[PDB]
DNA sequence: TAACCCTAATTCGATAGCATATGCTTCCCGTTGGGTAACATATGCTATTGAATTAGGGT
DNA sequence: ACCCTAATTCAATAGCATATGTTACCCAACGGGAAGCATATGCTATCGAATTAGGGTTA
């Protein structure tokens, strides 16, 4: 089972985005937060603006959720996507061309970091932890999305809790 | 005859009938990748690919890799959705991802930031090009045609995207 | 009522309507050179305004020589007059022509070619303007605009006007 | 009484815009235009077919300005002429707040459509050597050359029948 | 001797009637677009969980 | 030399939730049409009043 051993499921509130730290996305974070301490960069730009951004992609949706939350937890000055799936590349040689709205079952996930210079960092210790990972965890990708104009993220979420 | 022809022992807007039965969910087959093209997304692609013709450029390229793309974000779901199919009909040769949601922005001054998990609910648009130059041009007149078009379509913004190493969509397989 | 005057005339929603009585006939408190703001060319002054604001450019001149001009031939009158009264709503700043109609132009081959006097259906009318800087943007706009537009709206041509000596307009003295 | 008692033309003579005759007296004004233009000698529309060069004309009387057009017509056939119009207002001296754009004015224009833009300039002072030799309110009659940029595409279509 | 009439010629005004076009206004009806009830279609979130795999490690 | 035994780490594994795809209709706005009205050209005639000389005095 899962939450009680023999539930296997249930519905435990925590809406899409209201992720957690836990053992496992907790290991997964201080793996990415030692390789980001590699690399002395700020996170948080003077005019917080996205202009940056980190596309993870390919891997596997259990391996990219986890590295999706883990990356969370180790980079609290950054915005991270819903995973969402790459539409189909290109018929092999000859043969029918998929459409446009054609997508494939890789899943993807891009985080937005205002700084281009910590996106890169974060990129590269992506790929350090994605490449530790002996399971189906290297098989995840990565690659850096420059925003000319800079995604404007909403900066909202204000304190509208009571 | 869902609800809408005129006449008919149903219906509504013409004709009798008292009417219930009109648009009622029983999945309509084509799935997430395949959708046919309504005459209002071919309408807003002949727009499109007026304004694109505005500036002729390549629409594909020989490595066929999408190293280039443009992000579509604000305006409003439906909007979004509608000019997501526009643009698949108007620009066959690009990829298009199902609609997102982008994460919060940075909180307002030096109050307590959101998360870097959080969801937002503005939705945000892709669009895979090969050719770097075309992406500019679509998105101009995917601006152009947005500013033309009401409020709701003119909130819509779009963004070009450049991939350091592109993003490697996996080969497509011919259906048997 | 007075949208609807009738029992069966050719206002309203029509209900009982034999035919149609004071519906769109009648003298208006209006001349030549004297119109009133309309919804649908305010509508189209506000692209306009939005296809100007792209390029912000000087709309008066110290000078005020009405040097610079513009051509819109083509399309329909209806099209060409909702476009000029748009186009004195979005642009404060210009002077109107009344719609004029062109000369044929050269009969393809041996043909008899037509006379100068000869005049085609074809309706234009030229707007004048203090700098040519503004011209240019508003014949864009113009353009841009038409191009969306799937009426004969598109059909409509517009191409900048230049005087070297700068038509004189009369100084409006007169009132008061 | 067109032409008799009153002698004075009253009625409906089957005319129609367009159809304008060689009006001795118009002829003679062409004549005039003919002997100006004739000094400067240039090709009046090239093989290109394309209205890029255009003529102004305005000021003076509305008998004056269908005068000269008259002579134009006659005097230079491979233009084309436009039905004369009103100008709109111009800006409003003093403080006072200037006209709206669609204001026009008395004052009646017409511009010479031509092929070739060294012409037009040449019909331009033509027109403007007849219009200052007659003290009348020809002399009040202004000309300015319209260059098209694009080039205006008149309805290059021959006139059927 | 030039400077006068004068007195009609003159030639462009300034008139004389028709019947296309235009300008402002008004009803309107396609027209484009967003938008929404309803199957199917995706992931967020927790938690176990099990397992193939990564070793283990001194007998 | 390899035997249980970790073990482990993260995928997989469910039930919850939520968010999006692909389509049917409803109501949305807007701009070309249209109708009637002064409103004004084209063309041509004829016709007017300055011109525009014509000329013939006289000294």
């Amino acid at each position: 089972g899962d939450g009680g051993r023999r539930k296997k499921g249930g519905w435990f509130g925590k809406h899409r985005g209201q992720g957690g730290s836990n053992p496992k996305f907790e290991n997964i974070a201080e793996g990415l937060r030692a390789l980001l301490a590699r690399s002395h960069v700020e996170r948080t730009t003077d005019e917080g603006t996205w202009v940056a951004g980190v596309f993870v992609y390919g891997g596997s949706k259990t391996s990219l959720y986890n590295l999706r939350r883990g990356t969370a937890l180790a980079i609290p000055q950054c915005r991270l996507t819903p995973l969402s799936r790459l539409p189909f590349g290109m018929a092999p040689g000859p043969g029918p061309q998929p459409g446009p709205l054609r997508e494939s079952i890789v899943c993807y996930f891009m985080v937005f970091l205002q700084t281009h210079i910590f996106a890169e960092v974060l990129k590269d210790a992506i790929k350090d932890l994605v490449m530790t990972k002996p399971a189906p965890t290297c098989n995840i990708r990565v690659t850096v999305c420059s925003f000319d104009d800079g995604v404007d993220l909403p900066p909202w979420f204000p304190p509208m809790v009571e």
